[PDB]
Formats: structure tokens, sequence, C-alpha cells
């Protein structure tokens, strides 16, 4: 099966992504990590991200675009994936249409405003994986350590409170509006489309979503 994970910054869509993906076994496909690990290795796919992510901007529709259809592309994808953190924009939703990219579920993860940057300052990463946690919220077995690798956890660069509160604005003028895009979607009838609360507990909302793909 094919899943679109939709929300605003921090809201919970990257650790549900790991739930869905372990559970169904399908891969999640992370641009955002994607794009961070092009960084890191230096990739000529992707590299070009590293000042526009400081800056918590969006990437080019080009480049997001260009990695997904990469990665899309192999074995482990033909029986369906799992699509978190893209499309982010429109034109991203148009090309997966034009490929003939359709999905089975489009799931909303609705947080307000007000809760994300208090959230996304917990936040801790294995950049390795791209699991996530929170110090509170969802912390590791062990303080300051990967659960499945044992290796050093860290902050990303983009998770500072200036780069959050323009990932949300960005978020509002150019990601926000795919709400409207997949529930016409659903309407059409060619998706399931499902709003999540995303302020309940991790293991609640994991409850929740599993109600939804059974
Ligand atoms: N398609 C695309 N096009 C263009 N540019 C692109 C792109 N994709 C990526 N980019 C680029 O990359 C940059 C970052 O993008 P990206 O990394 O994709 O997203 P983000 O806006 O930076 O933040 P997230 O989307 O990763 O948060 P989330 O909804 O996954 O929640 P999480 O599960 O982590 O949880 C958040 C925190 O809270 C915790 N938590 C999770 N659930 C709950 C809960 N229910 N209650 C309490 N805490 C919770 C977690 O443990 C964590 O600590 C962009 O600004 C852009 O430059």
């Amino acid at each position: 099966m094919r899943i679109i994970l939709l929300g605003a910054p921090g809201a919970g869509k990257g650790t549900q992504a790991q739930f869905i993906m372990e559970k169904y076994g399908i891969p999640q496909i992370s641009t955002g990590d994607m794009l961070r690990a092009a960084v890191k290795s230096g990739s000529e796919l992707g590299k070009q991200a590293k000042d526009i992510m400081d800056a918590g901007k969006l990437v080019t529709d080009e480049l997001v675009i260009a990695l997904v259809k990469e990665r899309i592309a192999q074995e482990d994808c033909r029986n369906g994936f799992l699509l978190d953190g893209f499309p982010r924009t429109i034109p991203q939703a148009d090309a997966m249409k034009e490929a003939g990219i359709n999905v089975d579920y489009v799931l909303e993860f609705d947080v307000p405003d007000e809760l994300i940057v208090d959230r996304i300052v917990g936040r801790r990463v294995h950049a390795p994986s791209g699991r996530v946690y929170h110090v509170k919220f969802n912390p590791p077995k062990v303080e300051g350590k990967d659960d499945g690798t044992g290796e050093e956890l860290t902050t990303r660069k983009d998770d500072q409170e200036e780069t959050v509160r323009k990932r949300l604005v960005e978020y509002h003028q150019m990601t926000a509006p795919l709400i409207g895009y997949y529930s016409k979607e659903a309407e059409a009838g060619n998706t399931k489309y499902a709003k999540v609360d995303g302020t309940k507990p991790v293991a609640e909302v994991r409850a929740d979503l599993e109600k939804i793909l059974g």
C-alpha cells in the first residue's frame, strides 16, 4: 500500500512512519532524511540543500522530485511505500500524478502552531537510520543513545527556534494547501483521507492510525 503523511513541522509524522513501516512492511521515503544524507556525504543529487535547509526554507521541487523518483525505483518499493515529508507543494503533488504515482491513504497529522516550537527543541535524532526521539515525550531507552545502534544521538542543525519559525511560515505558504488538494482527491475517490489529532501521546496516535489502516 501507498501512504502520504501530511502535517506541520513537528506534527509527529516521522515518529509514526516508523510504526507503519515496521508493521505493514513498507519502506519509509523521507525527503528530509534523504536531503540530510546527501548533504552529509556530499552527493551530487542533494548536497545543494545544505544552505536552504539551514535557512528553514523549502528545497526546489525539481531536486526533491528527482530524489524520490530515484528512491521509488528501487526493488523495495515495488509493493508500496510511505511518503514522509513528500509531497511538500502542489507542484510536487502534480508531479506524482503526472508520473502515475497514486496513493491509497493520505494521513493528516494536526497539531496547533503553538505547540510546534516547544515540541521540536526536545527533538534528538539518529541520522544514520532516521530514527527520532524526544527527551520528554519519547525518550531513548538509554539517555543520549540510539536504541538500535547505541550511537550518540544528535540535534538537527535546523531545529533552532528561529529556523522552526521560518519552516512554519513556509509550511502555511506552500504545504498547507495540500490538505485541500488531497481532500479533493479523496472526494473524487482517488484515495482515502484521514486526519488524526497529533496532540495525543505517541501511543494513542499509533492506536488511532491502526484503526484507520487496519
Ligand atoms: N518534499 C520536500 N520539498 C522541499 N524541501 C524539503 C522536502 N522535504 C524536506 N525538505 C527540506 O528539509 C527541511 C526539513 O524537512 P523535514 O525533515 O522533512 O520536516 P520538518 O518540517 O523539518 O519537521 P518534521 O516534518 O521532520 O516533523 P514530523 O512531523 O516528522 O514529527 P516528528 O515525528 O519528528 O516529532 C517531532 C518531535 O516531537 C516528538 N513527538 C512525535 N509525536 C509526538 C506526540 N504525539 N506527542 C508529543 N511529542 C511527539 C518526536 O519524538 C520529536 O522529538 C525543510 O525545511 C526543507 O529545507
